């Protein structure tokens, strides 16, 4: 009930500014995604999920949405990166 919030409200800071919707938030909790995850992953895994959203999961995404996701990830990516230094 708590870590559900605390998993939304990690999401909702990862992708502030990349045009994710609630709904599209939402839906990653519920399949049980968290950040370190995703930074994790590679781009063909990232464009799995995002394929396994629409597909399986039938959540609606826009264009910018989809372009969204991936864009977050390779910022937060670099973001770790150049920490890393």
């Amino acid at each position: 009930g708590a870590m559900a919030r605390k998993e939304l409200s990690s999401l909702e800071e990862l992708f502030r500014h990349y045009g994710v919707r609630y709904m599209t938030l939402t839906k990653m909790v519920e399949m049980g995604f968290t950040v370190n995850t995703l930074v994790n992953m590679t781009e063909q895994e990232l464009d799995d999920v995002i394929r396994t959203l629409v597909d399986i999961y039938r959540v609606d995404l826009l264009v910018g949405e989809k372009y969204g996701i991936k864009s977050a990830v390779r910022a937060e990516k670099r973001r770790l990166d150049e920490l890393e230094r």
